[PDB]
């Protein structure tokens, strides 16, 4: 196996400056080439690393011939960084932000968010990680040593073409059902293997792919420590059997590493429509973790943090968002995938570019829909009640408390810091606030996280 390939931990110069570069690359998958995008490279990016308290500008290059943008996932800052789809950057051209983190430490991430593409600049590559520090986190003697027994790991799926090209569509199937392929990548390369200390090894799991739901366990069932969710640690670890991970979602594990014997991470299959296809109608590899003896001394505190209490409810605004689908598109959608895939395609269980709703409305980038308040707790319903597909929802500018998901309260792992939440075919409560301004020039997204139905529709802006 390849040994597993560790984004560059990338922090400030002498002047606060961070520099990103978006290009165009090659990368090989099994045997042959394809055509990728990266950040500071071929595919993939860096791990940018940011301080509580400090400002940093980041220089942007946009070195593609094609429009993009840049969006910090899961980051408190304002709209006019936050690099939605009105925060252009020509091919050619240079754009500058200063990003201002105030927030809990925490593993965040970058991505496009191109209009109508942000599916396709994903799937060619383009990603990062955002590891925010602060005070209270290096005091926890956690494992620490990065791309040792502190990895990134950054999950993937996708699916390639006879010439080895990344094989990419936006259509009616993909509109309905995401894209997805029959490869999986961590960080990049197809089943690597990474050597780790005796002790505790900590893992940034990441679900980057497009469209597919993922649920990680190892091969010889050895608990993961869930330690912290997408807006950072938990109040105490949360000991698990498997995790499932949303489409943007991200979970720190610690991992026992107790003996010699080497073990998989995996991903179990999961109901979900299309994602239950060989290879993923079994439990499938990620990644091979060897044991070494090396110096580690990262620990698994029983208290990690103090996170505030839930806001009582009285008197919050209530938001009601409905995301729906045309029928039509389901109806296209489900077909399509039964005659490419025949009846696998459905284990576990007419223009499209504007199929996808929320609020009987596609995203409509000079109509936001709504002003939210600023620094006052408010409860978002969101709804996906009259469909069948998954929605990983997600909110810009925040990281909320989920009050309710998908029509239960939160699993344990799940009641702390999110800025993603379930929605499939019932009915999820958040709790969240802004503490930063958007106007309508540079509005927050409110979004399914599952890309193409982000592209066809399912999204909006608001302002704060
Ligand atoms: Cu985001
Ligand atoms: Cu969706
Ligand atoms: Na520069
Ligand atoms: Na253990």
């Amino acid at each position: 196996r390849p040994t597993l390939p560790i984004p560059d931990l990338l922090t400030t110069d002498a002047r606060n400056r961070i520099q990103l570069t978006i290009g165009a690359g090659q990368s090989t998958f099994g045997g042959k080439t394809a055509t990728t995008w990266g950040y500071n490279g071929n595919l993939l990016g860096p791990a940018v690393k940011l301080q509580r308290g400090k400002a940093v500008t980041v220089d942007i290059y946009n070195q593609l011939t094609e429009e993009t943008t840049l969006h910090w996932h899961g980051l408190e800052v304002p709209g006019e960084v936050d690099g939605g789809p009105q925060g252009i950057i020509p091919p050619g051209g240079k754009r500058s932000v200063t990003l201002n983190v105030d927030q809990p430490a925490a593993t965040c991430w970058f991505h496009p968010h191109q209009h109508g593409k942000t599916g396709r600049q994903v799937a060619m590559g383009l990603a990062g990680l955002v590891v925010i520090e602060d005070d209270e986190i290096l005091k926890l003697m956690l494992p620490k040593q990065w791309g040792i027994d502190d990895v990134p790991v950054i999950v993937q799926d996708k699916k390639f073409s006879a010439d080895g090209q990344i094989d990419y569509q936006l259509d009616v199937m993909t509109a309905a059902v995401g894209w997805f392929g029959d490869t999986l990548l961590t960080n990049g390369a197809i089943y690597p293997q990474h050597a780790a200390p005796r002790g505790w090894l900590r893992l940034r799991l990441l679900n980057g792919c497009n469209a597919r739901s993922l649920n990680f366990a190892t091969s010889d069932n050895r608990p993961l420590y869930v330690i912290a969710s997408d807006g950072g640690l938990l109040p105490e670890p949360v000991k698990v059997s498997e995790l499932p991970v949303l489409m943007g979602e991200r979970f720190e594990v610690l991992v026992e590493v107790n003996d010699n014997k080497p073990f998989d991470l995996v991903t179990l299959p999961v109901s979900q429509m299309g994602m239950a296809i060989a290879p993923f109608d079994k439990p499938h590899p990620v990644m091979r973790i060897q044991p070494i003896a090396i110096s580690a001394s990262g620990a698994l505190p029983d208290t990690l943090s103090s996170l505030p209490a839930l806001p009582s409810l009285e008197g919050l605004t209530v938001r009601k968002l409905q995301l729906s689908m045309d029928p039509m598109l389901d109806m296209m959608g489900m077909q399509m995938l039964m005659e490419k895939y025949g009846d696998q395609a459905m284990a576990g269980m007419f223009d499209f570019h504007h199929a996808n709703k929320i609020n009987g409305q596609a995203f409509d980038m000079n109509k936001p829909m709504f002003a939210a308040a600023k620094g006052q707790y408010e409860r978002w319903v969101i709804s996906g009640v009259g469909d069948m597909m998954l929605h990983p929802f997600h909110i810009h500018g925040t990281q909320f408390r989920i009050l309710s998901e998908n029509g239960k309260p939160p699993a344990a792992h799940r009641a702390g810091w999110k800025d993603t939440v379930k929605v499939e075919g019932n009915v999820s409560e958040v709790l969240v606030k802004f503490n930063h301004d958007a106007p309508k020039e540079h509005a927050y997204m409110a979004h399914c996280h599952l890309l193409e139905h982000e592209d066809t529709g399912m999204m909006l802006g608001f302002t704060v």
